[PDB]
């Protein structure tokens, strides 16, 4: 797993075409989204996450956790991203991957977002200044 | 060299505290910038590069320019990133590279942008969201330079 960590005064998106045949249904309200103050998380699920979807999502979480609490963010923003990695794990895997890593967040306290899996989105971003704002990781089954 | 390309309907930074301790030097108006309709060009120089660095850059000024006309990208920018690799190249052969395409990409005929080297950068991005406005390559040199 390649996960880019964003510090943000928000987040938002768009929901455009489909980017896989078939991509996780959504509902109106999904189409588009917003989140201020959050800490974003551009994640790639890769081919090798497929060993050990528990082990790398709790540790993904421990992470983004973390992190979240050393710029004190309350909101956190799980963002599918595939261009962090080339090796990347098939679809219905980073789908499953994701949703866990969404609620082990959820699950600490943290008022969580994400993006709909599978379509390309048109989307804003806005880092803040200082040095913890912009970091990138990398998460992998042991 | 990692390369994420975003097609957005613009890009704005502002230099905030250093980065790296010998950070590049900058003028007053290198603080903030702002580009319209443009592809931004993300950039992680990595340790490979530095084998081949004047061949590592026309590689990436081609395949960033071939993806600027495939969008109809009149402006173009590149923006010095340190997350899309692990094993990146020291700070002045990045900042050769980084300038070496910067350069390249004006001769191309295309108006270009940059923001400064080594300084933590608060942005806003605006991704179009179409299907070619989210991109990533890996560019590497073949040869060893000869000099
Ligand atoms: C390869 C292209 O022709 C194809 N349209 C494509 O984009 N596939 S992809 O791997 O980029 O994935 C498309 C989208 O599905 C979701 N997705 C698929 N695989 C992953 C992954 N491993 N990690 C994160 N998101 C993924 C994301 O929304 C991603 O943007
Ligand atoms: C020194 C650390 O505390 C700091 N977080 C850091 O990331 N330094 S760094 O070496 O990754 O690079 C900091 C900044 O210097 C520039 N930089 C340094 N190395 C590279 C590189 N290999 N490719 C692109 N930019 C780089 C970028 O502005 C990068 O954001």
């Amino acid at each position: 797993m390649r996960v880019l960590l964003i510090h943000s005064d928000y987040i938002e998106y768009e929901v455009k075409d489909k980017a896989l045949k078939n991509p996780e249904p959504i509902s109106e309200d999904m189409k588009r989204g917003r989140m201020e103050e959050v800490l974003v998380a551009f994640i790639s699920v890769e081919k090798v996450d497929e060993k050990n979807p528990e082990e790398v999502s709790l540790k993904a979480i421990e992470e983004i956790s973390k992190v979240a609490e050393q710029v004190k963010a309350e909101n956190v923003f799980v963002y599918p991203f595939a261009h962090l990695s080339s090796e990347l794990a098939k679809p219905s895997v980073a789908m499953d991957i994701l949703n866990r890593v969404y609620q082990g967040l959820k699950e600490r306290g943290f008022n969580v977002g994400k993006a709909p899996f599978g379509y390309y989105k048109a989307f804003k971003i806005s880092c803040k200044g200082h040095p913890l704002a912009e970091l990138s990781r990398t998460i992998v089954p042991e």
